[PDB]
Parts: C-alpha cells; sequence; structure tokens
C-alpha cells in the first residue's frame, strides 16, 4: 500500500536510531560480561534485543508502504570505558531517538497515517522505560557509591 | 588474556562480515515475507539470526583478547531486487567471507591461537552449510523454472 | 452517554461500510468454496468474520452514546466472476473503507472524543492487515501465473 | 547344515544383485539430497537400507548352509546424471535382479530347499514393490511433466 | 562449492577404504553369529555400521564438493577363517586406513578445507577407537587362552 | 598403538602441569571454605575437578599409545596466603599450563597425531576459561575493593 | 581452634599416605581399563575415589585446627606391570598406611583430640575393607588361575 513518503522517510530515521542502539547496547553488554557484571548484562543484552524487535517493526512496515529500508548507513557508535561513562551514552542516544520519535509521531498524525503512529508510540514507550532505568542506575551509582554499585551487578537478578 | 594483535584484527574483519550478512539476510527475508514467500523468509530470518550468533562469538572473543571490537565500520550491502537476484547476492558475501575465515584460521594457527582457530573451523562450518543451501537453492529456479519455484515458497515447511 | 452527532454519523457510514464487506466476503468466500479453493475461502470467510465484529463494535458504541444504528442501507456491493476479479473488488472496497477511517479518526480527535477514535485505530490496523494479503495474493497471481496459483488453493493452509 | 552346492551358487549370485543396489541406490539417495529433492532421497534412502536387510538375510543363510558369503566381487554400477536416467537405471536392475530370483526360487524348489525358497519369494515380492514404484515415477514425470515433478519432490512426504 | 581436486580423490581413496571395512566387519560379525560368539557379533556389527556412516559421511562431503563418489571399485577383502586371524585381518586394515587418513588431514589442512579436515579428524577418532578394541581383544586371548576367550564371548554384554 | 615418544613425552609433561594444579586448587578451595568464602571454595573446588578430569584423559591417553604416565614427579605449588594471592598463583599456573599446551599441540600436528591435538585443543579452551575467571576475579577486587569483594563471596551463587 | 602440633603433624603424615594411594589406585585402575579388565579398573577407581575423600577430610580438618596441609610432598608409588603385582602392591601400601593410623588414633586419644580420633577410626574401617577385598582377589587369582580370573574381569559387576 503506497506510503506517504516522508513518513517513509521518517521510519527509515528511526530504524536508523535503532541500528546504533542494537549495536551499542550489545556491545556494552558483552563489556559487562567480561568484567563479571552479570546484572548489566543481563539489562543490556535485554535492550538491545528490544531494539533489534523495533528495527524489524520498521523494515516491516516500511516494506509494506512500499520503500525502501536502508540498513546500509550506520551512525555514530559512542562506546565509552567505563560503567558510567557507558550508561550515560546510552541514556543520550535514547534521549536523541526520543525526541526524534516525537517528531514522527506527530508529523505521521497530520498525513493520517494512524497505523504508523501507533507502532510509534509502542515503540516511544518502551523507550521510555530504558530511559527511566538508565536515569535511575545513574542515580544508584552516585547514592551508594562505586564500589557498592559495582558489587551489586556481579549475580544475575 | 592477552591476545595476538593480528589474530584480533582478523576476528574484527570477520565480525564485520558477519555484521554486513546479519543485515543483508534479515532485509531479504523481511522482502520475502512481504511477497508472500514464507519458505523463504524463515529460512534467511534463520540464517540472519545464525549470523547474530556468530558476531556475539567474535564480539566476546576479542574481548577476552583484550581487543576493542568494532562494530562501527558497516561494509557494502547489495540487496537486490528479484529472488535470484537476492539469492545470488547472499552466495557471494558467504563465499567472500569463507576466504576471509580460511585465511584467519591459518594464521591463527601459526600463532598457536587454537581455541579462536577452533570457534573459526565451526563458524566455517556453519557458512559451507548456508553455501550448500543457496547453491541448491539456485539450481532449484533454473530446474523447475520461476514460476513452481515461487509456487514452491507460498507456505512455510 | 450523549455522543457527538457527527462522530455517530461516521461511525454509521464505517458500520455501512462493514455491511458491504461483511456480504461481499462472505459470497465470495462461498464462491472459492464451490470451486474447490479451500484456502481462499479459508481466507474470506475469516475476513468476513473480522468484519462482522468490527459491525458489532460500532453499533455497541453508537448505542453507548445513544444514537440510533443504521443496518438498512446497504451499499453497492461487487462481486465479480473470477479470483482476480474478486480480489482485486475486495481490495477497492478496503481502500474506500480506510479513506473513510482516516477522517473519522481525524474528526473523532477533534472533538476529544478519543474512546471511538481508539476503537477506529485498531479497526483500521485490521483493515491494512487485508490490505497486505490482498495485495499480496495479487501479485502471487501474476507471479506464479493463474494455473499454478489456483492449484495452492486447492488445500487448506 | 550342509547346503547344496548350486543354491548356495545362487544365493552368492542374489547376494551380489543386493551389492550393487546398495550402493547404487545411496548414492542415488544422496544425488537427490544435495539437488534438494527431498522426497527421492527418503525413497531411495529406505530402498537402499531394504537391499541391505536382503543381504544380510542371504549371508546369513549361505553360512548356514556351511557355504562362503561372497562381499568381494562387485558387478557393474550404471549410476546416472538426471533424475529419469537415475530411476530408469535402478528400473533396469531392479528387473535383471527379479530374472535371476525367479531362477534361483525355481531351482531351489527342485532341490527342496523350501526354506531359501521361502526367503527368496519374500525378497522378490519387496523387489516388485520396488518395480511398481520406479515404474509409477516414471510415469508421473511423463504425465506432469519435469518441472512440475521436481517440484514435487522438494519436501517430504 | 567446488572443491579442491586432490581433496576429493583423498576422500574417494578413503571412502573406499571404508567400503572394504563395512563388508569385512559385516561377514566377520555374521560368521561370529553363526559360531554363538553373540558378543563378537554385536561389536563387530556396531563397527560394521560405524564404517557405513563414514561411508555416507565422504559421498555427501563429495557430492557438496561437486566430485563424483566412486562405490564402484571394492579393495581387497582379507576374511579369515578363526576368531584371531579374523580380528588381526580388522586390526591391518584398520592401521592402513587411518595412515591414509593422517596424509588427507595434512594435504586438506595445506589447502585450507579446513571443514573436509574437521570431519576426517572426527573419523580417525573413531578409528582408533576401533584400533583400540581390536588389541585388547587379541591380547585377551593370549592371557586368558582361546578355550576362556571363547566362553567369553557366547552371551550378550 | 604405539605413539610417537616425543608426543607421549608432551602428555606427561601436560599430565604433571595438571598433578600440581588439581592440588594448588583443591587445597585454595579448602582455604576459601575454612575463611567462609563458600562462592570461592565453590568454583576452585570446580576447577580442581576440571584439572582431575585433564588428568584422565592424559592418563588414558598415554597408556593407549603404550607410553608409561609419570605420577611420581610432583612440580612445585605455590599456595599463598591471601586471596589475591591464591588467585594470581592460580592465574600464573595457568599461564605456565597454556603455553606448554600451545606448544604440544603444534608438535602433534607435525607428527599426525591428530587425536591427541584434538584433545589438548579441548583442554586449552577449558584452561582458558579457566584464565577468564581468574582474571576478571582479580579486576573485581580492584575495582570494587577488598572488603566488599570478600563480602561478596560468603553465600554461595 | 588451635590443634595438637602433633596430631597436626600426624594429619599431614595420613594425607600423604592418601595422596600416595590416589594416585597408584587412578593410575591401576587405568590400567586394567586399557588391558579390558573392567571389573577391576571399575574397583580400582573407587578406591582411588575413597582416598580421595579421605585426604578431603585430612585437609578440612588440618585447617580447622590451624595447621598447614602438605600437598607438595609425594612419596614413592609402587606401580609394578601385571595383575597381580599392582595388587600386592596395593596390598602393602594399605598395610603401612593402617599401620600409621593405628598411631596416630593412639596419639589423638592421648592428647583428647577425640573428633579427629573418630575421623580416623571411619577412615581406618574403610582401609581394612580394602584390604579384605585386595587380600579376597590375591587368594582367587591363586585359587582359580590366572587365566580363569582375567577371564572374570572383562565384563562389569
Ligand atoms: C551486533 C549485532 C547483533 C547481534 C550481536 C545480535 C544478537 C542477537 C542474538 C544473540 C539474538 C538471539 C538469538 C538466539 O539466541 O536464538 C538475536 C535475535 C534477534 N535479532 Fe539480533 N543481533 C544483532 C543485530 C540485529 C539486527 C541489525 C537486527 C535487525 C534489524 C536484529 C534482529 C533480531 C531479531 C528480530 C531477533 C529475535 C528476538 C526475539 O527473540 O524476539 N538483530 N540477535
Ligand atoms: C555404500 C555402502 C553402505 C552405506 C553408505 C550404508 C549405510 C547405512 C546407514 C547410513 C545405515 C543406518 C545407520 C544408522 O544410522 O544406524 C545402515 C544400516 C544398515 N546397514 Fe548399511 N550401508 C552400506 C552397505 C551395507 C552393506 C553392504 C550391508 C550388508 C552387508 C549393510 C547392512 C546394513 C544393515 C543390516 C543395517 C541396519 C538396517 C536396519 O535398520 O534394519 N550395509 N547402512
Ligand atoms: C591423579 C590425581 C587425581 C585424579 C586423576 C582424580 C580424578 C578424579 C575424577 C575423575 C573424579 C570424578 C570427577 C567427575 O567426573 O565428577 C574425582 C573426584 C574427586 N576428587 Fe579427584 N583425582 C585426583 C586427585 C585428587 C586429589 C589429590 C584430591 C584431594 C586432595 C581429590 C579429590 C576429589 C574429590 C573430593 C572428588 C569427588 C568425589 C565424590 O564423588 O565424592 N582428587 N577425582
Amino acid at each position: 500500500m503506497k506510503g506517504d513518503t516522508k513518513v517513509i522517510n521518517y521510519l527509515n530515521k528511526l530504524l536508523g536510531n535503532e541500528l546504533v542502539a542494537i549495536n551499542q547496547y550489545f556491545l556494552h553488554a558483552r563489556m559487562f560480561k567480561n568484567w563479571g557484571l552479570k546484572r548489566l548484562n543481563d539489562v543490556e543484552y535485554h535492550e538491545s534485543i528490544d531494539e533489534m524487535k523495533h528495527a524489524d517493526r520498521y523494515i516491516e512496515r516500511i516494506l509494506f508502504l512500499e520503500g525502501l529500508p536502508n540498513l546500509q548507513d550506520l551512525g555514530k557508535l559512542n562506546i565509552g570505558e567505563d560503567v558510567e561513562e557507558m550508561l550515560r551514552s546510552d541514556l543520550a542516544l535514547e534521549l536523541d531517538g526520543a525526541k526524534n520519535l516525537r517528531e514522527a509521531i506527530g508529523y505521521a498524525d497530520s498525513v493520517h497515517d494512524y497505523v504508523s503512529r501507533d507502532m510509534m508510540i509502542e515503540i516511544l514507550r518502551d523507550e521510555e522505560g530504558h530511559i527511566d532505568w538508565l536515569e535511575t542506575e545513574l542515580d544508584l551509582i552516585q547514592k551508594m557509591g562505586l564500589q557498592n554499585y559495582l558489587q551489586a551487578q556481579i549475580r544475575e537478578e
């Protein structure tokens, strides 16, 4: 079903945001696992999977709308080298992506692509959940100190 | 454990190959799905997942060896626009990757990184399985004709 | 609860669209069944049932909103005499109905009837699924030819 | 128990026929498998296993009768390069083997080796089943054409 | 996938080794069974089956590599007439085959056919197991004497 | 089956490395248990058992190859007096043993003892896992401090 | 709890006896296994494991009593080269160990280390069981002759 060209361009931009997040979260996860921080591996792995599911939704929607999914352009990763830096980078990436979601959701409403909007609102809800988790963890590092915080990550939860 | 720098370089080059294949296979899968070719969606999706698993193994091994996984550089995709083209493109990608694996496996032996070699041989076995499947499907297109071939993809197997 | 009069007019228009679709899909289903095309009977039967469920939702919502559901006016059916024509007629009907759904969803937002809107967005998502299936089937007829296409319908899936 | 020398010669001749068939059917099976013709691999594999069971019966009977089983001489295989040729070669081999079975069954009756005869009649019944299947398949190739025939082999039955 | 011509010649040579062993083990097994030496029938039958599985692997690999499996040219059997002579012949055949495996495994590495090498290493492990069993049984004949040794074979283990 | 003398000597050297590690890990485990560090008792106990399984494999392989396993010479243990010292000693012992494994693995290939090599590669994989664990724990002591680290060991995981 | 220095010296001597026995029984077991004498492998393996459990008890007790377990000094093994010599060597080792146990049990009583004494009396019971088994087997070799004795070891019991 022929979709709106700019809606497809927004879907591709959002897809690109997910592609960056998949890679950044997955590498973060495996860094935490190498360091023995099992709890952080588990959460960041599942966030990577979430972003993969989002990417799939965008790819499927773009194809339905007769557009061309762009998996070729990968944007900048910001990996980081210690736990706080890694989490802050993930939070900044989520916030940037949420701004883009909000813009796309408004635009899709304007051109009456309500099913693409609906999909994007569900994805935004997921991202806000990730934002909550990241903000909270960052606060916990400050409140308990890094040594206690790292100890709290060695066992699965 | 401090690994061999050139082994790490190979692992990153192979990881790069997997990152391309993940995306190419996944987009191909969803293109087949959109077209109603369920059988091809199913196989290509699982090939994409296989390559994700390979990428994980490389990431984990690089980190163990105290190197930096590179998920930033994505090489060229070649998507294609019809089934035969798509399958031929996946086949050429697999064969390029197998050349690289053979080189890496010889080198790892020469510096006595036998565990990285062992890992890579298992991956190469996986890749040769993918090559067999692709070669066989391409021959089937020719033997039964494209119309019959497409009809044979519409149901799951 | 007294609803907005023009919301109710929209719900009655959409109900009208569903009533035409119920009958057109049902007759198509039983025509496919008569012809021995079991798979098309099954899909088209279940699309008819989907539209019945949508009609029920409209009737209940109209009554809640203190309007009068109109099941008396039936619009034009376009049955068709061969498989491709029948599927094309269903696709045209779905696309006309989607246009009407988009206008209703917009209008309901403007008068703050957000629950009628939510209902309608779910229904639109359903109809876009039907659109995807019909488009895909029509393309399959072309790609594999009508003889192979009809062979592919004789068994249930 | 000392058997009749010419009965033993017949059993060795028939064993020889089975040894050729085991190898010819097995290679055919794996050729079909390589080509993605799963249904033909399955049938031809099980025909190979049937001939292995027949060879075992001959070897055991010869030993009981105090003769020397000959597994050293292997007769001519005729592999073939396409499906029809391969099936025709199997059919010719089966028909040559049936002729030999008929002569052996007659001869065993004449010297009152009724248990060897009973064994051979069971084996002949098996081979006539294989003949029926091969004849039927070859006729199906002609009736539906080779493209449809090959399409019909790609899934297991 | 086109393989290296000399790798395929090695695989055919090894296949040839397996074809001889299949027949020699199977006849030995049934000779033991005729003699009432159940335990030796059981072991030798299962060794024959192992070699059948090895032959299958070679056939499938050769076909993948676009070579022609040779099941036509059966090498010399050495059956033997008493238990010790039979086991010694089996051992000599295993040792000859192991020499050939070692040569092939080195060559496959040199031309970077690492998957054919991996397969052959697994088969070599199997053959060394057979060698261990044979060497051990031959020593047991001498340690307990042949009358006790034969006694020890009449019941299954 | 007579093996290569130098391979047997390598296998005995490697066996010697395992015998030291069995004792060192076992004593470390029970020291951790005495101290109430249950998590460290559990891991180091299971590492000792791993090395016992490795020693068994070497003893079995050496005997198959007609050599004499040497369990008489025990090398130097370095026990240590506090958790970090104990773990660093285990790490140094593992790294020393890995060097010896790599040398033996290359030599076994050179003389075509591919089964001994396969065995040793599996053992090396196990050793690299122990190395990862030890490295990681040592880094965790530094990251969370010794007091928190010790607190993290008192409960089983 | 601060133990008596001389009790700890005895525990270390007994531990040393166990370490010799672990290695001697284990190697004996695997020699028997190599020879196909499965019953002897099974018994001698489990005796090795018994002595491992004894060693563990001594190590734990020594640590409780604030002594230093000595796993560094390994005493003389006497392996031997045929079944009778191997069992006689095991028996002589057991008898030597029982003398030391008796001395230690008396001493521990005299200094009121009744829990160490209780532990040692249980271990002595175990050793007298091993002594019974060994004496009995040696008598059986003589009574039935070595050829029959060896025959009786080839199956598990
Ligand atoms: C660094 C790159 C990636 C890695 C390491 C990775 C890793 C994984 C892993 C470990 C799984 C679970 C597979 C299993 O254990 O069966 C998975 C599944 C999956 N992947 Fe990826 N992936 C990557 C990129 C992608 C991309 C680019 C996409 C497509 C946009 C994608 C889509 C999916 C989906 C949809 C699943 C199934 C998730 C589910 O269980 O619902 N992945 N991936
Ligand atoms: C090309 C050479 C041969 C190949 C590749 C072959 C292959 C096989 C395979 C793959 C199996 C099943 C193995 C399993 O998964 O358990 C099998 C079973 C068997 N083979 Fe063979 N075989 C060959 C020759 C022979 C010959 C010459 C004999 C007789 C002398 C024989 C006797 C048997 C028997 C009796 C069975 C068990 C059948 C049953 O399931 O009842 N095979 N063979
Ligand atoms: C030649 C040296 C040794 C060898 C080859 C050896 C071998 C083994 C093997 C194969 C097992 C069974 C592992 C499994 O599969 O679960 C085992 C268990 C065990 N070993 Fe050892 N071991 C050796 C020395 C020792 C020593 C020196 C100790 C303590 C000082 C020890 C303590 C134990 C214990 C406590 C178990 C568990 C027994 C149970 O099941 O209760 N071993 N050993």
